[PDB]
């Protein structure tokens, strides 16, 4: 039976049998999440490049890493943000569909530097659970904060 569940610690250090990188659409190793994802699987950077609002798996060995590239929220309308952030979740389940996996470690696309400062916990997770519901993978949701981790925790408690 499918789980989502929730870890506050680097996703770098994920026990999933694939990973979800924060990308930029650029290919570039970035800082924060993508500098962790960049330092532990840093030939599944080879051609990563993906638009905004899309996905791309890069294989690190067998252990398959897939780039999805949610919008920067400073350079986007909320209409259009909203519609690639959910877009590029829609991409994610369709890589873990093809891939086979049994379990992915994914992080809240659009919640950091990609926020233009807003707080997008919901908007982000709600997008992650319209794609990922329709998958049979375990799914461990990977942040930092303390709060969110509770936040995160109690939206997964309250639709069981
Ligand atoms: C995960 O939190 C973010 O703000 C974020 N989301 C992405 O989808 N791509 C990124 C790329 C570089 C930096 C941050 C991001």
């Amino acid at each position: 039976a499918p789980s989502y569940r929730v870890k506050r610690m680097d996703i770098a250090k994920n026990d999933e049998e694939c990973v979800v990188n924060a990308a930029n659409p650029r290919g570039l190793p970035g800082d924060g999440v993508c500098k962790a994802v960049y330092k532990k699987w840093p030939e599944s950077f080879k051609n990563s490049a993906t638009p905004v609002g899309t996905a791309k798996t890069v294989m690190c060995g067998t252990y398959p890493v897939i780039h999805a590239v949610g919008p920067n929220f400073s350079n986007y309308s909320e209409s259009e943000g909203d519609r690639e952030l959910a877009a590029a979740y829609r991409e994610v389940a369709k890589e873990v569909t093809r891939l086979g996996v049994n379990s992915v470690a994914i992080p809240l696309l659009s919640t950091g530097v990609y926020s233009g400062g807003k707080d997008r916990l919901t908007q982000s997770l709600n997008h992650l659970f319209t794609a990922m519901d329709s998958t049979d993978a375990d799914v461990v949701i990977y942040c930092r904060d303390k709060e969110w981790e509770k936040k995160i925790s109690e939206a997964i408690q309250m639709r069981t």
